[PDB]
């Protein structure tokens, strides 16, 4: 990606001051979704980055993740595998629990969607704590899939998500870096 | 339009789960279509081709299946994508519409600035059942001044009356894979 393209993407994202609370800047990707060039550029750049990586499956967590993982899967010509909260996926699944501020939650994946030997690319809209991605990586590996890459539109470099994923052997690629918690 | 062979390939890419989520109903699982790169790409390409000359200016998809099918269609048409979401997810100003579910009601929201007078919208979703969420989505779009007369689906459970319900709103539904049953 060129300096000009990265600048275009950064400017396509709206930042909401003091939301959800004072001192925090909400990075709203819906403004990027609304803009034809910005959305297409974001997908095209991710596809270009992984076109020669031998990816056989793209995994995306519900829901905003779907907006980027699915188009990347189509661009790479590989199947898309959703990871969701319990109660949505209809076929056999395995689950992983992840931590939240005042509690925990779970993510599930179809057991038959990832086969031993698959090389997986995880795609999400924004990298913050990295908790959901950490759980997703564990799901993929429990099914024998290989995953060493995670791609994001936005990276909140202040929250330590990139380092957390590196502890799992994951290299993160992000298009737009933003500060703040 | 789609060839019989293409429609057949799409129909065969969808897994049917007997007696799920409860006995008597034959579920149609679109996730197996998502897993097949050929079926997924074909379905998106066909929807784009169907509406390429319809003057569409925005594609709306509800959380989260509508993301999976509506977003790629928006990209194929080269127009903006607008998400309709569950309550409290969208960060900017929104309007809401209530719709019925088996055990009650719920709401769908849309950003007020996402649709403007003059916009011609295409709604895309994975499956047409009762049509409740799409009916609510059409109301949201029109409250913002958008014009919507088209809804596209991967699957249409024609025995559930969704298509007729949407026709009462002036919506013409286009579906790739029709299936019988509840
Ligand atoms: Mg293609």
């Amino acid at each position: 990606a060129t300096a000009q393209q990265l600048e275009y993407l950064k400017n396509s994202i709206k930042s909401i001051q003091d939301y959800p609370k004072p001192g925090i800047l909400f990075r709203d990707v819906t403004s990027l979704l609304e803009d034809p060039k910005a959305y297409a550029l974001s997908i095209d750049l991710l596809v270009e980055r992984y076109k020669n990586a031998g990816i056989t499956k793209v995994v995306g967590t519900e829901a905003r993740g779907f907006l980027f993982g699915a188009p990347v899967a189509l661009g790479l010509g590989v199947g898309f595998v959703p990871v969701r909260k319990p109660g949505k996926l209809p076929r056999e699944t395995i689950s992983e629990t992840y931590d939240l501020e005042y509690g925990t939650d779970q993510l599930e994946i179809h057991v038959d969607a990832i086969k031993p030997g698959d090389k997986v690319l995880v795609v999400d809209d924004l990298l913050a704590t990295g908790g959901t991605i950490e759980a997703t990586v564990k799901l993929i590996r429990r099914l024998g899939g290989e995953v060493a890459d995670a791609a994001f539109i936005i990276n909140l470099f202040d929250l330590g998500g990139e380092q957390r994923l590196e502890k799992q052997g994951i290299t993160s690629y992000s298009l737009v870096p933003f500060p703040g918690h």
